[PDB]
């Protein structure tokens, strides 16, 4: 039993809700919140900009030190950093950004990072400003993640379409 509330169960291990991931994280304080990161950990907009703003830019400060030490992530890769005031940890995961021409096949590799964590609060990878089809992202999530994932979908219209079209 966990404290995630109001989710629709899609499969044995995948759950979904129409919610703002920032407000969800502040309420639940999950062990892991997933960020929709880019390889530079530049948290300018989308989910990343919102999560970072909620940390009063502390996420960006920590991320800049991470990059200065380690260099950029790989598309499809991840790193674990602090969750600041939102969660114990933040798993920064880089899905492919279609608006940069990146290979959508890397979406499966991106979701594989979730399997290193027993329970996660997460957005749909490569959705929103990353330009991929969110219906496809949900399909890849369900077919790749085996650990317990709680998906927050900001857009109510999109949430209803994701549920209604889910096979
Ligand atoms: C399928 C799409 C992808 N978009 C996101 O995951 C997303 C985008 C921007 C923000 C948030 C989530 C949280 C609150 C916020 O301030 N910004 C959806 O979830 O609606």
């Amino acid at each position: 039993v966990n404290s995630f509330s109001g989710y629709l169960k899609l499969t044995d291990n995948v759950y979904i809700k129409n919610a703002d991931i920032v407000e969800e994280a502040k309420k639940v304080k999950p062990t892991v919140v997933v960020n929709a990161a880019n390889v530079y950990l530049k948290h300018g907009g989308g989910v990343a900009g919102a999560l970072n703003k909620a940390t009063n830019n502390a996420m960006q400060v920590e991320s800049d030190d991470y990059i200065a030490t380690n260099g950029p992530l790989k598309v499809g890769g991840s790193c674990v950093l602090s969750g600041h005031n939102l969660a114990k940890h933040c798993l920064h995961v880089v899905g492919p950004n279609v608006n940069k021409g990146e290979d959508i096949q890397l979406l499966k590799s991106a979701y594989e990072n979730f399997n290193q964590h027993e329970v996660l609060l997460a957005p749909l990878l490569s959705a929103g400003i990353f330009g991929a089809d969110p219906i496809h992202s949900l399909r890849v999530c369900v077919d790749t993640v085996r650990t317990n994932v709680y998906l927050a979908v900001f857009d109510k219209n999109l949430y209803d379409k994701l549920v209604s079209s889910f096979l």
